[PDB]
């Protein structure tokens, strides 16, 4: 079996390997990279995404999230308070300022630390879950915006048309921003491209042990456990490396930096934090190796995950038996 200790693997393609993302995404699990359920690819030397970012201040985040913690520092939730529009110019000011900017550092792991000990007294705002693309047009590789989509994969491999459809979304952070423990919508992949600006630090749980993770916050979370089976689809529990290790959970941990793609596997708990003002583009996709995956699929139907228009279909066809208590979920 290949990569049996589930480690992250980083791949370096070639231009000519870039050419065809199923077929390399086939390949990095031929070496073993989903039992980490996290990967990096660094793109080839002569691809770029777009021309320059120069002219990104105007996109409108009209949404911004404060991210407010309740709990301890390695075991909190945080809520998502709304804030009034802002343009990504006005976001990287306020990244910018005193009050939000990056803390002085020796190197990552100084401002790991930090971000463990201190994030809790401290509530930043996120520009997330931005539709739209800064891949440009004419970049035929890895381009985000241009994959095959799920809704194809699905009818595909199982012959069943579906409506829905599948593009990618923004993300704008700063200093301390975090995304809470979770697998993807589905159960399926994802892929993320850190576009420009400071890096973005992951943890991960191999696919093969994420019900060792889903028991420990049962524990460390008991009301909101009482409340959902699924309540890790609400993406609002973070539980820091210091504390999975007491409790014996295996995991890994790995910086993304500007121009670096990460995938995330079916079924791989993942988590993290911005190091700065930075922006982000991510997408979910499906391969035939998904299938079975989101047939398994845990669901919310407590009420609080709310998903697009597209889930729908993928638990209407996938996963017949949940459908009529899901879909009462959502609404
Ligand atoms: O970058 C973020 O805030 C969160 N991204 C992901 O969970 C992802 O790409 O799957
Ligand atoms: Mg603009
Ligand atoms: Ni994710
Ligand atoms: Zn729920």
């Amino acid at each position: 079996a290949q990569n049996p200790n589930c480690n992250i693997m980083i791949f370096h393609p070639t231009k000519e390997e870039f050419n065809d993302f199923d077929k390399y995404i086939a390949y990095m699990e031929s070496q073993g990279a989903h039992r980490a359920g996290l990967a990096k690819i660094i793109p080839p030397k002569e691809w770029k995404a777009r021309e320059t970012y120069d002219n990104i201040s105007e996109i409108l985040i009209a949404t911004p999230l404060q991210q407010v913690a309740s709990g301890r520092a390695g075991v909190f939730t945080q809520y998502h308070k709304k804030k009034k529009a802002m343009t990504v110019g006005e976001y990287r000011h306020l990244a910018n300022s005193k009050k939000y900017q990056t803390p002085p550092h020796q190197n990552f792991e100084d401002l790991e630390r930090k971000y463990w000990k201190n994030r809790i007294y401290n509530s930043p705002i996120y520009g997330a879950d931005i539709s739209g693309s800064l891949f440009d047009e004419n970049t035929k590789q890895w381009n985000l915006g241009h994959l095959g989509t799920i809704q194809d994969l699905l009818e595909k491999e199982c012959g069943v048309v579906i409506e829905g459809v599948n593009t990618p979304y923004l993300y704008f952070g700063m200093w301390k921003t975090t995304f809470a423990w979770h697998t993807e919508d589905m159960d399926l992949y994802s892929i993320n491209y850190l576009h420009l600006g400071e890096p973005k630090t992951w943890y991960v749980v191999p696919p093969e042990h994420g019900q060792r993770l889903e028991r420990l916050a049962r524990e460390l979370f008991p009301g909101s456990s009482r409340g959902c089976g699924a309540f890790l689809r609400h993406k609002v529990a973070l539980i820091s490396p210091t504390v999975l290790k007491e409790n014996g959970i295996p995991f890994n941990r790995i910086t993304q930096e500007a121009g670096e793609f990460m995938v995330t596997f079916p079924y791989g708990y993942h988590a993290g934090f911005n190091h700065g003002f930075n922006c982000a583009e991510a997408i979910n996709f499906a391969t035939p190796r998904w299938i079975d995956y989101g047939k398994m699929a845990s669901q919310c139907s407590c009420g609080e995950a709310r998903v697009t228009f597209s889930m729908d279909a993928f638990v209407r066809i996938l996963q017949p038996e949940r459908y009529d208590l899901w879909k009462r979920g959502q609404d």
